[PDB]
């Protein structure tokens, strides 16, 4: 029964309620409808010195285009503790807007394992990646009409690093030339824009723990450098004031619920191929004061997002994850077994077991932070009875806690295994949560640790454009910023290409950004783009709705 | 005394909801104090009957603008504190010269709409929505071209730009598409900023979500290489657009200081687009309310007559009472007082730029709607000048009032209320348009620059002339129009003060809203996307811990 036929008849309790049964005060809470809200940074910060809950979190195996299910397996999981009587919230990632018209859709899980109101989830929400497209945007054009102003600080045009942002996948703005039509009408140049979830105001967004902060994060915020190579910031220019202001209600945590009135944060929606691939630490941080148990998911793989999750959110945060959920799939392990992506409702015994190799990294590549794994087999309508204990039996062999997840087509009911696991493992093996690596490294040894660690390359390869960066970002005083990666999610390879446990092989990293507000450094690897494209039939043709209803919506 | 320190006063929106007879389950809150409004009031209401609509509107401004929104919410507070049930509709500010110029557009003083600063930034998001119609739009253009191009659209001729609510001058012209067979078609487009869109001018026009999307299925982006027009339609895009306007659609309630109820709906700008606020805002109040009040963009020539040609032409509206904002800063200026000069006296330029008033004043006149001046008190102005102007109105003979309603609030606009309450119970208005959608595109344009601007005549370009031709040749000749122009003039020259005479009109270029449902010549220099200045107001907003520094 279709996502969204099943989210429009949910029946959901007022947030209000559910913000009340957490300690949430009225005064609190922000209403955006009776099923939506924003709850106040008070909450966090009246409840600084109280104990935490357990910190859960969900990644995956490498995946298809249509995504494994680590949204659809957090909520249900979430779900499931819930039926076990546990106090637990899940954090999730507010959805970009863009690919639900084009490609793997939306973002508020699957089947009878979702948050809703969805429709308003995938779409407007409640303003937030609104409110970073215009902050992001504000900035550049300040950028450009300094330019025009007579160029006081002498910034050389292009060298401007600040790109623009818009939340949709068109492809015809990667890139452009801006100012032209003569002196009235500014200074002609290159840039173009990148999906608004990958703005580096959304990574402030989602490591800042306050308004004044966020501020402070902005005006550190490098958009180019001046004819003689000097560092030109938002800050020079003044912006930071303004972009806080815009972001004033975004700040703050957005709060809906499951299908089955379980609660639920959103905030924050940075992709992890091309972005750090985590909620807000503000979302994790008050979650925490305000349940035992807190799910949280990072972006694709447990290469991207779980590494990013550990590397980066979590040294800025200071927290301890204390469990770790790995998605497997049936279709996703046959594929990276020799089997096309047009085959995969087939049964297919050896692929599966080939296909293993893939399962089998991420669960090494986990082992090695300190964190417990269980594997999160989510049973989809093919797989077959053979191929599903097979997969089981598999992971109990190489030694993984495993169970089979059927919370897409039963809910939290189809959970109960899985969550037991989890419980089991929360109160038998404690975690012993490490960074991968230090911040007084090289920008350059960083990457080789996270390149040959954790995607298993020889090595790695700079063209001219990165050397040229890495040296300037050094010598300018941010070499002890941490690496956050572009890379495409589909390998563990550079190349998209390398399916399942590829070998000997070289990253190539072409280009090098620098996040100076956010503080993390963006070295971009094989073709991976920053901006994404419509596919030949977007979604966008099928979506309509009616005097109430909407359909092609996923 | 600062704007934005009267962040202090207000009352739960739903009380102010109820107490218009509007039903809980018809109001959707985003925080105590802002709702949308469902549909399903005006609708329920239907056969009941409207109250009396009155319109604000102005004198040819100077760049700071010369009061409506500060009166028109004045009037609204004035009114009721002679007992009236009232509502203002107004626009919502763009978010964009917040940073820039000439700030938000919540009003003045004491006189002001509440939340401002909400109101002015990201309020409930409806330009956001219209924002992102726009551009999926125009991203499916591009990926139509991309995609093997099969309906032969000449990417050379695509009118439908793309749009974001800044002031942002580097984006008007530019060229996208480039970086190789992978990354798009190149070509010559840009941005206009988003309230100009013709997606808000829809939202602004139509009356129900289903009438919004099959307006935007008629929405015409180009055409193929032998001139056939392809539309929004044709390109599937109008589900999506809609979809993602679901909300934008539902009116806005929120309040003045002194808790008067409010309707914000709807953002297009008076010298780019047709500078009205909803239809449905409008409609809706006057069920509501014994009496709407309700603002049209920049200087009579421009608001006022596209008010009266445009959304009361569509909506069925016959408007009762019409008052004109005038400043004795403004009037000087028209007299040949410099911009750096008026805070200084000079009656004798107050006399001779009176012609700009007059002509505004005649011009009201030609709609068949009675007239009371608005004369909008700034705390420059000297008790003799303020005498010199009433003086000079009432020998004109127009009905006159003095305005303290920034400074005072509604006690500042009784004079003003009782003559506007004055002119509704004894000169009943007989509304007409000033032209028939029969005559020729030239025609309405001609009639337009004629009776109104005082223009002796138009010019076309050679491109103005081709999209003329286009358009009666594809069957839109019997569209109403939608002129850009400057607000700083009558005429298309933004330096010809007073009344200029024995000038010419010259539109360069004209588009066709197919889907809102008019026709926008373009005149003179005037741009579709406006600039940021020397210093903008962005340097100089800031907010700490709680308190916001600056909404102008
Ligand atoms: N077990 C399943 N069977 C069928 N469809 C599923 C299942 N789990 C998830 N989905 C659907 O597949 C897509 C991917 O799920 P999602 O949770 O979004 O993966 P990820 O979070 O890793 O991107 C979504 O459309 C979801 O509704
Ligand atoms: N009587 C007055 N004294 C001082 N400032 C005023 C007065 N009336 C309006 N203003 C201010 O001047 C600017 C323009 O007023 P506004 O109501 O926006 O006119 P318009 O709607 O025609 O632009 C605003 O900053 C407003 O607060
Ligand atoms: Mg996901
Ligand atoms: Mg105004």
């Amino acid at each position: 029964p279709s996502d969204i036929e099943i989210a429009q008849a949910a029946k959901m309790k007022p947030v209000m309620e559910l913000a009340r049964g957490l300690g949430i005060q009225e005064d609190e809470v922000e209403l955006y409808g009776k099923y939506k809200a924003k709850i106040s940074l008070d909450v966090y910060r009246r409840l600084k010195d109280k104990p935490d809950g357990k910190l859960i979190l969900v990644t995956a195996i490498t995946p298809t285009p249509a995504g494994e299910g680590k949204t659809t397996t957090s909520v249900g999981l979430t779900d499931a503790l819930a039926r076990l009587g546990k106090r637990v919230m899940v954090c999730l990632r507010e959805p970009s807007l863009g690919p639900s018209f084009g490609i793997k859709g939306g973002a508020a899980g699957g089947g009878y394992a979702q948050v809703v109101p969805m429709e308003d989830i995938n779409l407007h929400f409640t303003g937030d990646i609104h409110a970073v497209t215009y902050a992001h945007n504000l900035l550049a054009a300040m950028v450009d009409n300094h330019l025009q102003q007579g160029n006081v600080l002498n910034i050389d045009p292009r060298t401007i690093t600040w790109r623009r942002v818009i939340d949709l996948n068109d492809r015809a703005l990667r890139n452009i030339v801006i100012g032209l039509g003569g002196k009235a009408n500014g200074v002609p140049r290159e840039t173009g824009f990148d999906i608004s979830v990958a703005s580096e105001v959304m990574a402030c967004l989602c490591l800042a723990s306050d308004l004044m902060d966020l501020k402070e994060r902005f005006s550190r915020i490098v958009v180019g450098y001046t004819y003689d190579g000097k560092p030109v910031t938002a800050g020079d220019l003044e912006a930071q004031g303004s972009m806080a202001l815009l972001m004033k209600d975004a700040i703050k945590p957005n709060l809906v619920q499951t299908l089955e009135n379980t609660p639920a944060f959103i905030h924050g929606g940075p992709f992890a191929n091309i972005a750090h691939g985590c909620n807000s630490i503000i979302a994790t941080k008050t979650a925490l004061k305000l349940a035992d148990y807190v799910v949280t998911e990072a972006g694709f793989g447990a290469d991207l997002g779980a590494e990013k999750f550990y590397d980066v959110k979590c040294r800025y945060a200071g927290f301890k994850p204390d469990a770790t959920v790995i998605v497997a799939t049936v279709r996703a392990l046959k594929m990276h077994g020799g089997v096309p992506k047009s085959d995969l409702a087939t049964e297919n015994l050896e692929a599966l077991r080939e296909g293993f190799a893939n399962l089998e990294k991420h669960i090494e590549n986990i082992g090695k932070f300190g964190v417990p794994a269980v594997v999160a087999i989510n049973a989809f309508p093919t797989d077959t009875e053979a191929e599903l204990n097979l997969l089981y039996e598999l992971c109990a062999k190489a030694g993984a806690e495993v169970a089979l997840s059927e919370v897409w087509a039963k809910g939290g009911e189809g959970g109960l295994e899985l969550a037991r696991k989890v419980l089991q493992t929360l109160e038998s093996r404690p975690s012993n949560f490490h960074v991968l690596y230090n911040l007084d490294l090289s920008i350059k040894d960083k990457i080789a640790k996270i390149a040959t660690e954790i995607y298993g390359a020889d090595g790695v390869n700079y063209t001219a454009e990165a050397d040229k960066a890495i040296q300037r970002y050094e010598s300018l005083g941010y070499g002890n910023l941490p690496v956050v990666m572009a890379k495409t999610q589909y390998s563990f390879s550079d190349d998209m290409t390398k399916l399942g446990r590829p070998r000997n092989f070289t990253i190539t990293v072409r280009e090098v950004r620098l996040s100076a507000g956010a503080g993390f450094i963006v070295p971009i690897t094989g073709a991976i783009m920053t901006m994404p494209g419509l596919p030949k039939r977007p979604a966008a043709c099928n979506i309509d709705i009616d005097a109430d209803g909407v359909i092609t919506g996923l």
